[PDB]
């Protein structure tokens, strides 16, 4: 599969034609406050340095695979393990992010994808209810270069070419995120790629991260992709509600 | 196991010790609401007279054994079908509900078993978040003899022996169930008895069943459990939250 044509991902896998995919358009003025989202809960998430983490261009992102040992609580007695982070973003003078706001499409979007504590691996939640939850949060251009960010736009040169790897220092995965934890929309949805299994449980941050305009032009810059064309535009086109209420955990 | 005795449940199942335990004392001043929360859909609940249905005296409870195409969802894609339903009731003068409302404990509870259709079996869906569903109604006290419960109450006579059972004709199971499928609350927890599992959706209903003075008398007092006891007060003591928010679907 790829972005940009063939083949229909419905062809890769039955799901990416399912009733309930991701990402979608937030109408914040419609979510539904739901005063049950207390503030998400991360433990590990500070790395030493050793051992490294794999970084890969996969053809469709960049990933950044994580170690065991990062937990994360969705709420009391819902508990995911970290299993990687990648992104999505666009090319010059043309954002993004896969998740809009009011239709509003931001820059670059950062995902961190996690796999519930009752299940051994990812094929065996796939399509289960809650099996995989996602932490989004938008990225935005800013004044001051990130330097959490710098951490791995620096590396991105090392694995230009598809199919590419490089080893990284730990670093602290919780600064990539956003330093609220409390203010956030939850909807269920699906992968935003093949297989586009149902069951995940998406939350997209209000608050934003900023990167500096040059981060962001490395971003969309450095990566080449399949074929002989540059990796942009990494996103899939949103995805209707079909009545799915997307939560608020703030009025 | 058994209930009011030995052996204590954590020592036949470990998991009875979890943190996020059924029942649960409901507070409805606490409750959040969820504007989320849809009315529950539930169809295919109209059975007809043949084929019978099996009605157990397993000891712990009465056990009505549904069979398939008994559709229930709890919001879109969040889908289950019937596996069975089983009652808790008291004693003579004394009240045998396993939830509770800001401490009060009602006569009776039904429960209706489901297991989610993202799992092809019972055994895979245990201890999954999600994998099961019990719609919970309280049974109070009423003036009417109620008709829906008649046809189960008529039957306990031929079964009152420890592990007895006999065929009933086919009934109308949504009969059994209150007024407003849109009016409940809902958390997560487990089996409330052994193996005492965790990842179960407890869907309970605002409004009550009412059964006659008379019914309620039969529920409690026809039935014999483990060694020559009565079956009566076969419900678990509330649990701790633990941090969990109740939800309801009402404002
Ligand atoms: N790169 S990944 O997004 O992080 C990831 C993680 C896991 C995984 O299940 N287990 C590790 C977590 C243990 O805590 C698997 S499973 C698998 C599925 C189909 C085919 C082959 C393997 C696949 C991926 Cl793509
Ligand atoms: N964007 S998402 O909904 O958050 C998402 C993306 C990927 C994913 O890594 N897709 C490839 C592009 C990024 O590396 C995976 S896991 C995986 C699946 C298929 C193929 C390989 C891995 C899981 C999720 Cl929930
Ligand atoms: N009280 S309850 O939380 O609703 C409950 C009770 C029983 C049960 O039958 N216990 C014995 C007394 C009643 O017949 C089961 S049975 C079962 C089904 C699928 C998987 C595992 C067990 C499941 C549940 Cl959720
Ligand atoms: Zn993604
Ligand atoms: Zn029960």
């Amino acid at each position: 599969w790829r972005y940009g044509g063939d083949p229909p991902w419905p062809r890769v896998s039955p799901a990416c034609a399912g009733r309930f995919q991701s990402p979608v358009d937030i109408r914040p003025q419609l979510a539904a406050f739901s005063p049950a989202l207390r503030p998400l809960e991360l433990l590990g998430f500070q790395l030493p340095p050793l051992p490294e983490l794999r970084l890969r261009n996969n053809g469709h992102s960049v990933q950044l695979t994580l170690p065991p040992g990062l937990e994360m609580a969705l709420g009391p007695g819902r508990e995911y393990r970290a299993l990687q982070l990648h992104l999505h973003w666009g090319a010059a003078g043309r954002p993004g992010s896969e998740h809009t706001v009011e239709g509003h499409r931001f820059p670059a979007e950062i995902h961190v994808v996690h796999l519930s504590t009752a299940f051994a691996r990812v094929d065996e939640a796939l399509g289960r209810p809650g099996g995989l939850a996602v932490l989004a949060a938008f990225l935005e251009e800013g004044p001051e270069e990130n330097s959490a960010y710098e951490q791995l736009l620096s590396r991105l040169e090392e694995i230009a070419e598809e199919g590419s790897e490089t080893q990284v220092p730990g670093l602290d995965i919780s600064a990539l995120l956003p330093s609220d934890f409390s203010r956030y929309f939850q909807y269920e949805g699906s992968l935003t790629t093949p297989p586009c299994a149902q069951g995940v449980i998406w939350t997209v941050f209000n608050q934003t991260v900023m990167l500096s305009a040059k981060q962001l032009h490395t971003l969309s810059d450095t990566l080449w992709g399949p074929g002989d064309s540059r990796l942009q535009l990494n996103f899939r086109a949103t995805q209707p509600l079909n009545g799915r209420v997307i939560e608020a955990s703030f009025p």
